[PDB]
């Protein structure tokens, strides 16, 4: 168990940004702004700074050449500039090593820490941020797939109730997770924002990062992203989707960048900003819980994910997880799921659903 | 063997008009498609449902007709004028072809009317009389968030597509796009009258066999409300295929299950081909794109499962085996192939479907 | 000007209901249930009570049967049930009635204070509620038209800057404001729960209430409320719009019940939660502040609005404004706006945009 | 009454594309590939051709610089090259002029006949053009604002049923129309295509042009446009909407280019083909005949139109209607409109719906 510090957890805003270690600047920027239109806001020859539509701070993406394609800092912005303080003083309680820049690791981002949290993730936390200018009305600009918020990160780790209860000690709630009958949990969501997320936690062997996700306006939006692709012929880049989730309730997509790092993108969930916003936990073996109109979950999405550096910019170690496997449970041999629960017609047993 | 083109001229076909569907259990049928798909019911008794459209001024779209092998009965096409029935009676007998013809119709809604056993083994009908309605295309005080606003194509399962193909064409339907590939095998065809991508499809396999009827949405998320609508109703099961955006089309789809398993094809914004020189577009049968755009794999009962269909005594029809290749078997069976890039190994599939 | 108080101001959440007073019940409720197509929680033949399709607490509007159809309360949802004493300390402290009760005033809530602030405006602060069964989900249900969410309230006010500053000291944050180069202000938006807003100020006679907004979730919605009203054939009762505004930047609709209570559909304006969130004044006489697009604002948008009730349930008397009204400085016969500041093409003198004057 | 000739007419296939004559050519540019985001299929500095998402010839409009900004061509694309001979044939007894080119007078087009019809509109009859390649599936290239085909004309003429009579000869067949109880026709809709319309005719002063109309694949794409006209400070080029028509049952836009030539954006009406479609007359008075959301129309959209060009590229002399017009009769002074047939509540006196008047 990961105890509670006594030390005051920092107010955390919400998803800020993502680094990104990329292995080809320019094949990873025409990914991200030719083919999604992400809005440039610095680059040079080593890093180039990103943001969706409605962004008002500096970034949401960085990508930064390096040798190993790898998260390098999943970034959440905090209330205050005390909040920094706080979040160093958290984490040296929890006893994990911690890096303080007063100017910040990357351009736009002043007084930041970034730490080796206790399930192996590089965290960043910072207040201070340069104002760029927001083109949430610059319809001019505006691609019939606009990328228009950051919403959320997704990491695999093998405990998710010893990361669930961490994040919730930081303030996260849950709003949604999947469990089954003997007990394992299998993923859960978690919030500061007011969505359904802020971060989740998917079960799996890690520290790895599952996926990052942005936000559209419409469903439409992301169809768009699919026939893009289909007209750029990099549909073997579309992984799973597009589809309306169970858990979320939203609609979404996910595709993969050139360094196989993978993003979600994502429309119209919930509201979750009361206290006792009610939790939904979903039975694993429910097929609609992570498709909703019961499409097949491709052995890919529970299996690969990307690579996480510690603070020297080395790859972290990677712990097996040891409770029971979502995609073995589901959709391998030994694995089932139903339409209707008790109901053997539209179940199926040692394969995934529509054939 | 090729089927000759008659001396006597072929009648003018106005478009796809209504499909006669027999069904098993009437309820449960009234049921998926008022219910659960919001179709407007023009006249209903304990035989019959007549459902149309939301935009439609003839009497019906569709007509659900009990009885106690669930097939296609009639696929009926309107014609110009009342003179075409009489050119479409005299095409069929210099074919050779069994008709009948009733100068009342043969359902509700409908009068003088030609049906036919066509040369693919398929009842066509052919009228031009039809009972007007309510057009109820302004009518937002009943629209659905899944609103199927027009009929829009039929598609048959046929053994020997070139062959089909000859006959429609003189017939005046032309082809729009199709599949084929480097070793002289069609696999697909749709063709068409009243200036969209299809009327009628023709699908390699084996038959004569329906494979779906198609209804318009006005927009997409039209077709992914009606996804989410079955996830509600816990009947996700009954999707087979889909959302998704064509190559062959460039339609967005969906593909449902009606209670008897008569397909259902839900689809959006094609293009215009009534220009009598519109290109023809030709799709490899391994380019991974042509069926669904953004590559997401077609599962095997899409290419296996169609409609039975009967002759005009009710009977169904014997099923001819398709012997030239399957595209099932070339493209995603355990000799198959597909490609994202032509050339390019990099995202082809050797044995397999797409996405793992 | 109204004091900060010493007692700290309640943690609100977000807007979360309002009661209305309503005139003919079975005809309120055909408009809010039979044509937009709200969620019944509760009826009888005194109230109805009614939720968004992504709702879990008990209601966001009730209509109260009554005789002068009028704003009874606009109710804010608070963190903890200790707010509500917050709440009750606060308001004493500002020298305003409040009643406080621990069962609560309508069905579903539980302890809640009422309280005629100082503005005028009949609040509600409460925490404990019936949660239902969230229908977020149930697309079985979903209308072309489904109304999402409650998203905010807009009050008449005579001195904006006034109603501002007593608005910061309860928390609110604003997002935009419109103002002119004379020192003016004409309206402000503000929040709690991360949207361009939760109440908002509209200068002119009051109190009134200008509307309550719901959410939907495309543009496509709106649209088709706007279809269904013409085929209900009430376009009549679609005051303004659609359009986009510039303000909020959200796709909007605004429509007017049988009492003629006006009602804001509304979706897609942006996130603000971060607390040095950009505030956006426009300028008064810029024609794209209110309808991006341009199109003119009817002056029926500009002067009427709901009557506000006190805590007896008679109508609180209405003061005049004093500073600039928006409409005669706009579309006025000596009014002017603008598309391109400096610009006298695409400029409008004594008339509104598009062609029409007053009517 | 213009009679119907012996011979036959050409089997006409659809709208196919305007000749716009344009005063600068540079800003016309701007407006139809920067704004709007046609595809240039070729361009000098006389000419620009431009096509639509899901075009295969060469071109829906031609943008030709001259002194005088005019509509000088509406073409329509015939079934065979013997149709064109057959026009020629048809105008000439109609005792039209006309003006034969084997080599087109546009690029991209061969055999033309271009008509001095007896309306005095500059009409254009082809078969044969330069195939490019068609955009459709070109997601890499989709604007959200794409304007995906060319739908239909619109054409100013004084005598409404003259020109229905001629144009039903013809071939085109009328969708809908709108009349009042007195015999007086105000506009007429026709097709070939099997949509509502491929050229139509609005009661007025003429020959003008009323407008050409685009569509786009969906509601919100019309919506993009105004946006990015917000966007780009150009909201007093949109002259009218966004709108749900009445007639037509599209959804709809009207911008102005820099010539002040009207371009509709259009989606979603619904299927003609049938012979025997039934006609739709809609009653002038009816406040949802043109928005079917009761937006009043704008005096600039019934008294202005594009200047139509003969075969000299000469202006065409105006004829004035004497018919009733329509803007006198809905909105004028002794105008009026209702909401509901035989209701005075939600009916118009003398001035335009929604609380405007005349400017
Ligand atoms: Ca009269
Ligand atoms: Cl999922
Ligand atoms: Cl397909
Ligand atoms: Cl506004
Ligand atoms: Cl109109
Ligand atoms: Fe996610
Ligand atoms: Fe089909
Ligand atoms: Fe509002
Ligand atoms: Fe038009």
């Amino acid at each position: 168990e990961i105890p509670k510090p006594v030390a005051p957890a920092p107010d955390i805003l919400r998803c800020a940004y993502a680094e990104l270690v990329v292995t080809d600047l320019a094949k990873s920027r025409n990914f991200y702004v030719d083919v999604l239109g992400l809005h440039v806001s610095y680059e040079d020859e080593n890093q180039i700074y990103l943001r969706s539509f409605e962004e008002f701070i500096h970034h949401n993406l960085v990508l930064t050449k390096g040798p190993v394609a790898a998260l390098k800092a999943m970034a959440f912005r905090v209330r205050t500039p005390e909040d920094v303080d706080k979040a160093e003083a958290y984490y040296q309680e929890l006893g994990c090593r911690t890096e303080r820049r007063k100017d910040g690791f990357v351009k736009g981002i002043g007084d930041a820490l970034r730490v080796e949290d206790p399930l192996g993730f590089p965290y960043e936390f910072f207040f201070e941020t340069t104002h760029v200018e927001r083109l949430h009305m610059r319809y001019d600009l505006y691609s019939a797939g606009e990328l228009v918020r950051l919403d959320h990160f997704n990491q695999v780790t093998p405990d998710v109730p010893r990361g669930r209860k961490y994040l919730e000690d930081l303030g996260f709630r849950v709003t949604e997770d999947i469990q089954d009958d003997e007990g394992t949990t299998y993923a859960a969501w978690m919030h500061r924002k007011g969505t359904v997320n802020d971060t989740a936690l998917t079960g799996g062997n890690g520290p790895r990062l599952h996926h990052v996700a942005f936000s559209t306006h419409e469903k439409h939006n992301i169809i768009q992203i699919c026939d893009k692709m289909g007209a750029l012929r990099i549909s073997d880049r579309i992984e799973r989707g597009p589809g309306r989730h169970g858990v979320s309730n939203a609609f979404y997509l996910y595709i993969l960048d050139p360094d196989n790092h993978r993003i979600e993108i994502y429309t119209q969930d919930y509201y979750t900003g009361d206290p006792d916003n009610p939790t939904i936990t979903w039975n694993v073996h429910d097929n609609q819980r992570r498709d909703w109109w019961g499409n097949p979950v491709v052995p890919s999405w529970y299996t690969e994910a990307s690579k996480v550096l510690d603070l020297d910019g080395n790859v972290q170690e990677i712990i097996e997880r040891t409770d029971d496997s979502e995609l073995e449970v589901t959709i391998g041999a030994d694995g089932f799921s139903f339409t209707r629960a008790g109901d053997e017609d539209g179940s199926y047993h040692g394969q995934a659903s529509k054939g």
